[PDB]
């Protein structure tokens, strides 16, 4: 272990990224989520419990990339600087983690907090990836690795993040939309920089080698895929956004696709996104 | 593993601390180190050398703390909650060590700079404490991790620190103290920190290894000690101040030992430093 040099950057990139994520840098108390409290007494009992269940499924997945995922990432930087940066993404997973609870505590009862919970603690699909990717990330092979993350960073979380801009787009929780954005402002830029030097590591392979990854890439992509399709329909049953939400999935899907230097894998007739919804993603 | 829950706190120290250090957040570019430039002209040769070279010690300890320290550490947290405070911990390490680069960079040549990691990698007693704590880092006895990470918050820094905070005090670069100070803010915390979980591990060993363990812990700070002697006598060689130095790590290997729960191990006779000094942190 050698002292770091900042003035001997290896990979501009690696500069540009920690400048960008730590500037980027917030809290959940900097966002007035009080605001938010009458916006949620105009929802439902059905789509509050909708809310605080996908939120903790945010929350598994921002803890699982804090304590496995990022650190995992760790042992293979190929630059000094590589590792300053993963530990700055590590941080802000537990910032983003931290965040739901935040939401929770202004607007929520805590007997429905903790049956969220527990809800979180039985799902199967939503187990289930998080097996899916903690298996990737306890393994030995740092590629299998990076894809994981990637569609972790921009594939996983989009079912969720779904709702709050739904909301949003109607005038309502628009401050938990707000901090949801800043959340989505890290893990788009956490996908762009994993994704980057994966496709870094992909040019120091054979042909064979890149071929069997790209292949493997678009099987787990597939087992994610639909194992998120069942995620979506059991938490959206009957609230008639479930096709929505499958758009919004592709969408993404592509993104993460593309984050590894792939090309998008759904037709526009399967990510046809609602305008509405991109819209109050980025304003 | 299960989605953290911050309304659902196991330790409450676990939620100040993570307030505390999330609070206190901050980034080099956010101090004037420029307005340092023709304060830093006045310097001599000599000076500006042990500076550079005291700067790329704290550097190297901030990185291996970043890489393998606070990582090494989470795998012993006791609550969710101590696992992301250690996350942040390591994060601002990484802050802490790119500060002296920030450093370098406004006041600095790539000459004179070069040179100074050059020294850091051959330096003897330098790369000595890195030897030593990286060995209790990579083992597989948390306690012992522990007390060493708290050696290196709480003693092992302020080697350097002391230089900051004498210019500091003659009205020298006064910005990079600001910036030294900040870094303190954090160190004295994250060693604070680390020894209270230290202790909370200590009321659950056997009477037995108690003791074990706080005579391993004077004999670490021992070795310790008078590796970072021979480190300070060599690089404060011409300079006259090496005196004031041996007074200051006496001082914070006491307070190192406090976090620890421990009682003092100099007398106050040997660490009484210029309160010149104390009055710049
Ligand atoms: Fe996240
Ligand atoms: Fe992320
Ligand atoms: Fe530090
Ligand atoms: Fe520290």
């Amino acid at each position: 272990i050698s002292a770091i040099n900042w003035n001997k950057i290896q990979d501009d990139k690696d500069l540009e990224v920690w400048n960008r994520l730590t500037s980027n840098f917030w809290l959940p108390e900097k966002v007035p989520l009080s605001n938010d409290i009458p916006a949620w007494q105009t929802l439902s009992a059905a789509e509050q419990q909708l809310t605080i269940r996908v939120f903790t499924g945010l929350t598994l997945l921002d803890t699982i990339q804090n304590i496995a995922g990022a650190p995992s990432l760790m042992a293979d930087a190929i630059t000094p600087h590589e590792e300053a940066v993963l530990s700055n993404i590590s941080f802000m997973e537990a910032v983003h983690a931290r965040s739901y609870s935040s939401i929770f505590s202004t607007l929520c009862q805590t007997k429905e907090v903790d049956a969220a919970y527990a809800w979180s603690e039985e799902n199967p699909p939503l187990q289930r990836k998080a097996q899916i990717i903690l298996a990737h990330y306890v393994s030995d092979e740092p590629l299998k690795k990076k894809i994981a993350s990637v569609f972790l960073e921009s594939f996983l979380f989009y079912s969720g993040f779904w709702l709050p801009m739904y909301f949003s787009s109607r005038g309502k929780l628009t401050n938990t939309a707000d901090l949801i954005r800043l959340i989505i402002r890290d893990e788009a830029v956490h996908g762009y920089y994993i994704g980057y030097k994966y496709q870094i590591a992909l040019q120091k392979l054979s042909a064979i080698e890149r071929e069997e990854l790209k292949l493997f890439a678009l099987d787990l992509l597939m087992e994610l895929y639909d194992n998120e399709i069942r995620y979506t329909e059991a938490l959206y049953a009957e609230t008639g956004w479930v096709n929505d939400v499958k758009a919004f999935l592709c969408y993404n899907a592509n993104k993460a696709l593309m984050n590894l230097g792939y090309e998008a894998l759904f037709p526009p007739e399967m990510a046809d996104v609602n305008p509405a919804i991109l819209a109050a993603l980025s304003p």
